[PDB]
Order: structure tokens, then sequence, then C-alpha cells
């Protein structure tokens, strides 16, 4: 019934990531779609990190299978699972474009209507999550350039949330990640300050008085 | 090889097979398995060769039915559509597949240059070619689709890339919006020579 609530005082920037491993070599499971939308989540978790604002990164050390990853020192970059989940706030209203381009090795993306609310003193909890049904996936052909690039746009309601997963896969050597927004004024973005939060939680005993 | 001297077996136009869905079913149309592998299971209603432009938007109000790819009569208001071919061009560049605004559930697969056995008497797709990529689209219960989802990629000119569309209405309007757009730039409703099938031989 809420789609919105008058506190989000508990809403703070960034998507968060979760690192799993994934077989060095393996050109197989990156365009499976089972384990790009669910297969991935058995793996071993590598990392967790918060505050991501700017996602893309293309990452290749001839020298190195580590590397620097939004912040963390030696990341597993040339084999590994990324996701990366949050909620996406419209500012304004109208059609807004979400891109994925020369993906190496593969991407799937999720994006959810809007959620609803349970609004409460402290802050408000979003009750909608896991969208379940990808809208892109793309995949780099094998030892070939990824020509690709693939999009959604869907209109978004001003003030409104919606969830969001990406789940990006390399297999070997480069990682390139590249997710981009168009907004309505036309402008393209990289950086996804002020669109892309998590809701902290709290005490539901609490939530009114 | 990915292509042959002789292709005399070629032909023009989407092959669309069109099967039985159940009416007012909205669980499956978002069902990823049943969307690319699950929906060959049912019933076939219709067998239509030689689809040039596969788009359309259809509702009527008074009838379940309704002329579709030239064909009367065909069960409109709650059906699964698969359209397949061949997509190729003869001039290399950024071809891009749109759809858009779609009621109830579409998704597409594209694939990467198909190998060949090629013949005397014309060529054989080997088709087993890994998927380049894929997109989902489903129509919200309560509101019109306002997504538009697209795919870009560079083809080679005189590649063959398999490409198949499944597209299903549940109920009432039956919207599969599906247009072209060529490097120059131009947006094309008719495929008719950028898709195609090899005849048995
Ligand atoms: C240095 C480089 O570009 N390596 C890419 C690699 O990232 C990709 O995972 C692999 C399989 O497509 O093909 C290689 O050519
Ligand atoms: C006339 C019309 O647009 N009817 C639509 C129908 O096509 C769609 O399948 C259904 C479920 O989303 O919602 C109805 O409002
Ligand atoms: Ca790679
Ligand atoms: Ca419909
Ligand atoms: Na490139
Ligand atoms: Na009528
Ligand atoms: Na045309």
């Amino acid at each position: 019934t809420a789609y919105g609530c008058d506190i989000t005082t508990n809403a703070v920037d960034g998507f968060d990531a979760t690192i799993y491993q994934y077989n060095a070599n393996d050109l197989r499971l990156i365009r499976d779609p089972t384990f790009m939308s669910t297969g991935y989540l058995g793996r071993n978790v590598l990392n967790k990190i918060s505050g991501v604002t700017v996602p893309g990164f293309n990452i290749w050390n001839p020298s190195s299978r580590t590397a620097t990853v939004y912040g963390v020192k030696n990341v597993n970059y040339y084999n590994m699972v990324l996701e990366l989940k949050g909620y996406f706030k419209a500012d304004v209203s109208g059609d807004y474009k979400l891109t994925l381009s020369h993906i190496d090795d593969s991407s799937m993306l999720f994006f959810g209507k809007e959620t609803a609310f349970k609004c409460c003193d402290a802050g408000s909890i979003p009750l909608n999550e896991a969208p379940t049904d990808y809208s892109l996936f793309t995949i780099k052909p094998s030892n070939q350039v990824n020509s690709e690039v693939i999009s959604a746009t869907q209109y978004l309601e001003a003030g409104k949330y919606y969830p969001v997963r990406i789940v990006f896969v390399n297999a070997l050597e480069r990682a390139r990640f590249d997710f981009k927004l168009t907004i309505p004024s036309g402008a393209v973005l990289d950086d996804f300050q002020n669109y892309i939060y998590q809701f902290g939680d709290l005490d539901e005993n609490s939530c009114h008085e």
C-alpha cells in the first residue's frame, strides 16, 4: 500500500558487492542462465564490500591475478563472480536506461518493480526484493571481441525505489564490467551516487510507539 | 566452415510456430524455464513460414481470434508464438534488435555465427551455436509494459546467426513490437532479407 515514507533516514548510499569463487578458465558456466541467476550462490564467498557508487571497472594485469577492486586490495579479479545489489531511486519521473557494454566475460541484470514500504519512526523498511526473472544477459564469445551493447529502459516514478541485482563473471584474464545509467535528461552516468541505496535494518518492535 | 559456395536452399522469413497456452495463466509468462524450453511441449496450433513482418498489436474485445501473419482465426488471445530463423546481412556493421511494450512476455535469443556443412545441393547449418545474448521482458499486471529492451551487436557480412524469439499472450491484448535498426540508422519493421531458413535437401 505505501510506496514511500516521510522518514527515510536509514537509507545509505551504494551497492552491496559480494564476490564469489569461480573456477579459472571455465567458459561453460558463464553461458548458463541457471548458474548466472542462482547457481553462483553456492560458491565460497571471497569478499563483502558496501558503499559502492561507481560499479564499473576494466582490469587486466598480465603479472597478477589479483588487484584492488572497490578499494579492497588483493581481490581475485582474474576468476570470480561479482554480485551487486541495492535499491534504485528515481529522482525525476521518466525513462531510465541501464546498459551493459562489451562485458568480459558475462553479466546478467535483474530490475524489479517498485517496492512497497513499511514506514517506521526510525526509517523505512522495503517489503519487496529478489526479483527473480532477468532482463539482460550478455556473454563474450570465446576468444573474440564482445561487441554487444544491451539495454533495458523503463519508466520510473519520481521518488520511488526499485530493487536491482547485477551478476558479473570473469572466467580468466581481463575483467571488463561496463555498466551505465541514462537518466531522463539524457545524461549518461557511470556514478550511481544519489540513485543507489541500501536501507538500514531497524527494531521492528519499536517501528511505532 | 562459416559459409558455403552453394546456398541455393536458403529461403526468406521467420518460421512461426503457435502453441496452446492456458487463458489467464499469469504464472508461466514469468517462468524462465517455460519461456526458454517448456513451451515446446505444448500442442501446436499453427505453423506459418515466410514471415517477413513479425510485429503485431492485436486486441478484439469481442473475439479471441484474429488474423495473424495472413492466417485467419488464430487464437491470439492466449497463445505462445515462437519465431526462428538465421539472421544475415551483406553489410557488416552494428545491428540492433528492439522489443517494446510487450504484452504479455517475450524472451529473445541470439547466437554466434553458425558453422555449416557444405553439400552439392546446398548448405546445412550445424546450429549448435553458443548464445551471444538473451533478453526477457514481462508486462506487469496493473499497467502497460513501459519496457523497451534492445541488443546491438556488430555482425559480419554474409554470416548466419541463429535467432529465436518466444512471445506469450495470456489474455486480451497481444502486443509484440519488434524492430530492426540497421547500420545506416534506419529502423525497419520488415525483416524479409535479413532472416533466412535452410531447406532440407
Ligand atoms: C587479455 C584478454 O583480453 N583476455 C580475454 C579474456 O578476458 C576472456 O575471458 C577470454 C575468453 O573470451 O578471451 C581472452 O582473449
Ligand atoms: C486490454 C488490455 O490491455 N488487457 C491487458 C492484457 O493484455 C494483459 O495480458 C493483462 C495482464 O497484464 O492486463 C490487461 O489489462
Ligand atoms: Ca575474462
Ligand atoms: Ca495480454
Ligand atoms: Na570492445
Ligand atoms: Na468490441
Ligand atoms: Na520496413
